[PDB]
Formats: structure tokens, sequence, C-alpha cells
RNA sequence: GGCUUUUGACCUUUAUGAA
RNA sequence: UUCAUAAAGGUCAAAAGCC
């Protein structure tokens, strides 16, 4: 990798030069999107419109990225409306597209992938150049959240739903944006260097969602840092560590749900106990992000086991970088990691 | 020392949709 | 009164690049 070669110490400017999403192209997909967002508004009501996925959540790295477009509509009452209102609503939202697409954003090409997702209308918004491309999920979702943690009733009537793991994710937009978004600048500089190295592993499939190495790199950060400034090499190097004791995983917040009401607290202990690794999205308890052996955590921990020897985690002369320490992350004794930290 | 960029929070406006 | 997206201006904070 172009990562590898890089001294630790030229961490940084490989950040800011190679990963961070180019300003014209972030502006020219922002304005499509706003107007796109206009047009579906102006014409079922749209209450609100929200921006998730990478994109949203601030995590979007130059060259190609993803963007979830929530459309909130006044028509779901019930989570379970979202399975029934499904097939006609997202046939309106292809005629809005063709509608929005008629006055086209001069730098952007349309182009539309095989629909992989229920319950989204999937396309892609390239440059010209090609050098960069979004791709957008347009999703109509409940507003359970209405206009703060909410209320556990919001999550027991999710549970009563009878969803699949993490089905109704896209009601939860808001909480998980400001989740990874609101975050020191060197943080979210971290994450992108995880992604990007997420990202080479794969080009050399059924490998865990990016979105749980952002959650992961978070976890890091929080038990391992927490200042707004440290070096990206340990942060990369303990995200890594991690990732090769997958199997000790178990991650969780309780910032928008806990153990307080019954109901969604016996959920949360089943949740942990399933098997490792287990990372909750902080903002949907039924989104596990680990999911134990469903996802290829082992190729990626392979790579990670052996890709220490490199320049971009050395220092001096030839001194290999150290993960940071604290209570969630390896320590040099024992083999567990005490997950989860907080029982 | 100089130069430029990114990201938040907050304040003051504006458009649109909504409660 | 509030919420959302988009835009204009301002205050503050953190991080980063080059010389």
């Amino acid at each position: 990798m172009d990562l590898y070669s890089t001294p630790a110490a030229a961490l940084d400017r490989f950040v800011a030069r190679k990963l961070q999403p180019r300003k014209e192209f972030v502006e020219k997909a922002r304005r499509a999107l706003g107007a796109l967002a206009a047009a579906l508004r102006e014409r079922p009501r749209v209450l609100k419109t929200v921006k998730g996925g990478s994109s949203g959540r601030g995590t979007a790295l130059k060259g190609g990225c993803d963007s979830e477009l929530v459309i909130f509509l006044d028509c779901f009452k019930s989570y379970v409306d979202q399975r029934a209102r499904r097939a006609e609503i997202l046939s309106e939202m292809r005629a809005s597209l063709e509608s929005w697409w008629q006055n086209p954003v001069p730098g952007l090409r349309l182009t539309f992938p095989e629909q992989s997702v229920p319950g989204a209308l999937q396309f892609r918004l390239t440059s010209v150049d090609l050098e960069d491309w979004m791709d957008v999920s347009l999703v109509p979702a409940f507003n359970v959240l209405g206009q703060v943690k909410p209320k556990p009733q919001v999550y027991s009537t999710l549970l009563n739903s009878g969803c699949q793991g993490g089905e109704h994710a896209a009601c939860f937009t808001e909480l998980r944006r400001n989740f990874v978004n609101i975050r020191p600048a060197k943080l979210k500089n971290l994450i992108l260097l995880v992604k990007h190295w997420y990202h080479q592993v794969c080009l050399q499939e059924t490998l865990p969602p990016v979105y749980a190495l952002e959650l992961l790199t978070i976890f890091a950060w929080e038990q391992g840092c927490k200042k707004d400034a440290f070096s990206l090499a340990e942060g990369l190097r303990t995200v890594l560590g991690l990732i090769q004791q997958h199997q000790h995983l178990c991650v969780f917040w309780t910032v928008n749900y806990g153990f307080e009401d019954p109901a969604v607290g016996q959920f949360l202990q089943r949740q942990l106990k399933r098997p490792r690794p287990v990372i909750l999205d902080p903002a949907d308890p039924t989104w596990d992000l680990g999911n134990g052996a469903a996802w290829h955590w082992d190729l990626l921990a392979q790579e990670a086991a052996s890709c220490y020897d490199h320049p971009c985690f050395l220092r001096g002369m030839g001194d290999p970088v150290q993960s940071w320490k604290g209570p969630g992350l390896p320590r040099a004794g024992c083999s567990g990691l005490g997950h989860p930290i907080q029982l």
C-alpha cells in the first residue's frame, strides 16, 4: 500500500492529500442532494429529509463514497408500515428522480446499479473526471423520533415490530450522524485512515460494513486516547489490534438507549450475549455491526496481524509504534479484553 | 512568523417542506 | 413556537497542509 510505505510521521499529510474528499465534488454533491430533497418535498407529505451514510456521518473519503438520503413520510405511522408501503413508495420516488434530473447539476453523471437493497432506491452521482463518485441510497422512513435521548418507548415499539436487525436503522439516522460527525477533527481523520486501510484490504467479499470500523475507531479513541491531539499511527495500530481480537469484541454505548426500561434492557442483554464480535449501533440496538461469524473478520485480522512490518508503524530508527492502552484495549498479560467494558 | 485548508458549536438572516 | 434540508454573513474552538 501507499499507506504502508508512508512513514508514521507523514500520516497526517497522507490523510490530507489522499483521503480527505475533494471540496468541489462535495459541494456539487451537496447541492445535488439538496435539489433532490427540494423536488421530493415539493411533490404523502415529506416531514423531514436527513443525510446519513458515510457522507452524512462525516466519514466520506476522496474518490468514491456513499450517502443516505432519508425521506421521512407522514403516511407511515408504525414501523411495520415501511415494509408494507415499500414497492409503491419507492415507485413514486423513481418518478421524482426522473423529474429532478431534468434540471441536472452541471458536473455530474447519474447512473444506477442493480437494486441490491429492498426499501431503498440506489443511484450513483459520478464526476466527469471520473475521479469521484457518490453511491446514494434514497430511503423512505417512519419518523419515530418526532422533532435528546429518545424515550425508551421508541425502542420497545421497535422490538414489538418484529423487525430484522437494523431493518429500521434509517429512522435513527439523526442520532447516528450526531454520534460520528460531532467528533474532534483528528478523530475523524483517523476514521478516514482506518476506512482507507479497510478499502485497500478489500481490493486485494462478505466483509463487515465500513460503519463497523468507524465504531471500532471511536471505541479505540474513547478507551485509549480521548484527546483532540494524538498520533494517527498509534490510533491505527490500536484499531488493527482490536480487529485481531474480534473474537473478544463486545462493544456498545448507552447514549441513546440503556437498561432502565425492562423490555429494552432485556433485549440489550440478549444482544450482548451473541457470538463475538458484537458491536451495537449506538443509534439502533437491533443493528449488530460485529455480527459474529457472519462476516469475515478473520480476513481483516489476518491482514492486520502481518502488516505491522511497514514504515507507517515505525518511528525513528525502526521503533514500532505501540497500540494505545486502556480499559477496553489489548493488555499484556490478558488474553481477553474484558468486554463489554460496562459490565 | 507567514500562507491556506478541513471540521464542529453558536449567533444573525433567507428559501422550501413539515409539525 | 418548533423540526428538517439548502443558502448568506458572523463569533468561537479543535485539527491539518505548505513555506
